[PDB]
């Protein structure tokens, strides 16, 4: 706060939901298009998170993550490309028809951006849609990320030069 470095290199302009809705095992596509103002020393983080309810572990599942090469200045385009969840953390007993996905970047280390996204999920066959299983039969599952409803959170992350000791 003593420091609101604010000036914001990159602002994201746009997701893309291309894939969607794919199959629960099928990874995840993003063509996110943003713009970098000035020229940074470092790299772009990107990375996705599984954020669901569940009475033990399936939350906080972060699914992937990647750092991008040198950032061009001006209106540039990348297309995110993140693994599925393994089943080994998602309820056994589960129908947890609505789940989240957090995308977000950050920048040395330190969190600029974030978007969020509710996502729907239900078996693929009409009596497993009347008469479900004791066991998740994950390959039956079929996500429907809800592209039209975004949830975009800012931060104000100090980047490159600061003159980080005078």
């Amino acid at each position: 706060a003593s420091g609101s470095s604010g000036m914001s290199i990159v602002s994201l302009l746009g997701i893309k939901v291309l894939n969607n809705p794919a199959k629960f095992t099928d990874p995840y596509e993003f063509e996110i298009t943003f713009e970098c103002l000035e020229s940074l020393k470092h790299d772009l983080e990107w990375k996705l998170t599984y954020v669901g309810s569940s009475r033990s572990l399936d939350h906080d599942q972060e699914l992937d993550s990647i750092l991008v090469g040198p950032v061009p200045v001006g209106v540039n385009k990348f297309v995110f490309s993140a693994d599925p969840p393994s089943a080994e953390l998602i309820p056994a007993s589960e129908l947890v028809s609505v789940t989240v996905i957090l995308l977000s970047c950050s920048y040395d280390g330190r969190e600029f951006v974030r978007v969020g996204y509710y996502v729907n999920n239900e078996y693929d066959e009409e009596e497993l849609r009347e008469n479900p299983p004791a066991k998740v039969q994950v390959d039956h599952i079929v996500r429907n990320i809800l592209a039209e409803k975004p949830r975009v959170t800012r931060f104000n992350i100090v980047w490159d030069n600061e003159n980080e000791g005078d």
